[PDB]
């Protein structure tokens, strides 16, 4: 999970 990483964020955009």
């Amino acid at each position: 999970d990483e964020v955009d």
